[PDB]
């Protein structure tokens, strides 16, 4: 189909277009992306991911055409701990996409110790961190094997929902990130990209998360997408 | 997912997301439902079907919701005979549905010699004159629960609009030509008593001795639960 949307106002258990992978399953009307205790609280060591089952057309070369697409969504993260860890981030990847071996904790189960456009909003320490302050969460662009090409600075509220909408304009190519709490405050950053130099024709959309040592829920609240194929 | 769409304004070779069954295949960008030969003639003895991947949520007993849907779809029949056979069908049903034993000819693919809605164009030959193909609504194991004439044109590409309301359950059918000429069927049915919370929707089509090709041209489809 040159056009698809679909719309998750919550998560109820009986789920069938969504791929479970990793220790991702539905909780509470909500998809649990990390792994949870009887009591609701998060574990360490968890990673897990969730990809929508129909393949989206991103871009067709015979029509020189590439699609306009639009993800909205909603998450909270939640931990007894003070540093929560480590991130959930929403992604685009090849239709076959799996959790590389070994992509546990800073790597949120996206990256290996490839071809992927992801927005990661992340609460975890970094030593290197190279584009964005180390001591400080960021939500970042990746842009195949270059992580946060792009950031902003972005606070951590335990228990606080973040309203996302991700939106790609292919006219523009500018990927437009834009995130608000309930109380208004807004992060923004956006990059320009041309999808058709790091990703094929069809993919597949969802969101991964993870936590190493340190951990916290990655609860995905809601989520609704629509993509349409435009010449260019 | 309480809402799903997607459209199809032509079917391109490179498929993903459609679960093609028995002989349906892509041909000239178009989904050829039955076998064609090397030329694109239409052969005896074909059945094949499609259904689109993505299952959809038509009802939910838990909020008492029933789904508002529309399929728009356009179809063309060609046959070098002058009664060609047999029909094609859009349908819904169980998401693990396949083609049923001894189905092909009349059957449309569809009933075996059982969950299921369905609007078929039968062009081959009771609710209805036997004289003339028709548009007939399938509701569960009953065939034809209602139909309504209608004219089989060689190689014209017949536009069609089916949708449902929760409020009213009406099912609503309307067919027209490029002239047009239109076709109206309209029957209440309340969804939940013959289709289970998730489905698959898609199209049937087959020719037994007497052939046509039954190629789907675009298809459009829309869903929302509703309260
Ligand atoms: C101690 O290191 C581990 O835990 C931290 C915090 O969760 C992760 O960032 C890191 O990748 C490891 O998984
Ligand atoms: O095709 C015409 C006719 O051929 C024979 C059987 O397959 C019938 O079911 C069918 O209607």
């Amino acid at each position: 189909q040159d056009s698809l949307s679909f719309g998750f106002p919550t998560f109820p258990s009986d789920q069938k277009n969504l791929i479970f992978q990793g220790d991702a399953q539905i909780k509470n009307n909500a998809v649990q992306l990390t792994k949870t205790d009887s009591n609701g609280n998060p574990v360490a060591s968890t990673v897990g991911r969730i990809l929508f089952s129909a393949q989206v057309h991103l871009w067709e070369k015979s029509s020189s055409r590439v699609a306009n697409f639009q993800s909205q969504f909603s998450f909270s993260l939640k931990s007894p701990l003070s540093n929560g860890a480590d991130g959930i981030a929403f992604f685009i990847a090849p239709p076959d996409t799996t959790i590389p071996s070994g992509s546990g904790g800073g790597l949120l189960g996206l990256f290996a110790p490839n071809q992927v456009i992801a927005v990661e909003f992340d609460t975890f320490y970094a030593q290197d961190s190279n584009t964005w302050d180390p001591n400080y969460p960021h939500i970042g662009i990746d842009v195949n094997s270059i992580r946060s090409v792009k950031t902003v600075k972005w606070d951590r509220r335990d228990g606080q929902s973040l309203n996302v909408l991700v939106t790609f304009n292919p006219s523009t190519r500018n990927l437009d990130v834009v995130a608000t709490y309930s109380d208004g405050t807004r992060y923004e950053v956006s990059y320009e990209v041309d999808v058709r130099s790091v990703l094929p024709e069809w993919v597949r959309v969802g969101f991964s998360a993870a936590s190493g040592e340190q951990y916290q829920t990655h609860t995905l609240e809601s989520w609704s997408f629509t993509s349409t194929l435009l010449y260019t």
